[PDB]
């Protein structure tokens, strides 16, 4: 197994899978790394099992139609895989914990949004579908676009939301288009 956490590529109490090479932190794990269970299977293994079961899985879909969906087990996991995806890039962490907003000319979002909100609510089972996941992510992206303005750190929410739209075509095999 890799001796750095796969997420944040740090060392530390590393979680191995059984599966594949990877390592994880506890709490960089999505869901957290589970109590027993040997061997154990990291969410990378899980997701390409689905695949594996389901080849079709792989054609292509439109968005609207993954959007509602229900979170059944396989999209509740497809939604931790991508917000996986995006807590491993570093740019992530201007975006995890809760935000606050005193920037002359500016006024703060009236829904604020973060990815550890994103990651309770997945824990707690309080998205019914896709779309509603879907649209917590974006949002963090949108508040911080419409909060920074002009400020060139604006292009941090365009980046990070690069990583989530990239991953979000990947995870639910969104038909691609030009
Ligand atoms: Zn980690
Ligand atoms: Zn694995
Ligand atoms: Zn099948």
């Amino acid at each position: 197994n890799s001796n750095i956490c796969e997420v944040c590529n740090k060392w530390g109490r590393l979680f191995c899978c059984d599966t594949c090479p990877r390592s994880f932190h506890e709490h960089c794990h999505i869901p957290s790394v589970e109590a027993n269970k040997n061997p154990w299977s990291c969410i990378f293994c899980r997701i390409k099992t689905i695949q594996e079961r389901c080849p079709e899985s792989q054609s292509g879909h439109q968005e609207s139609e993954v959007l509602m969906r229900q979170m059944l087990p396989e999209e509740q996991l497809k939604c931790e895989f991508l917000l996986l995806k995006v807590y491993c890039d570093s740019k992530s962490c201007f975006f995890a914990s809760e935000p606050y907003y005193n920037r002359e000319g500016s006024q703060g979002p009236q829904k604020p949004m973060w990815l550890n909100k994103v990651k309770t609510s997945l824990n707690e089972q309080m998205y019914t579908r896709v779309e509603g996941f879907v649209q917590d992510m974006r949002l963090i992206f949108h508040n911080h676009k419409e909060f920074y303005r002009e400020d060139k750190f604006t292009r941090l929410g365009i980046q990070v939301q690069d990583i989530f739209e990239k991953n979000f075509r990947n995870i639910f095999a969104i038909q691609e288009t030009s």
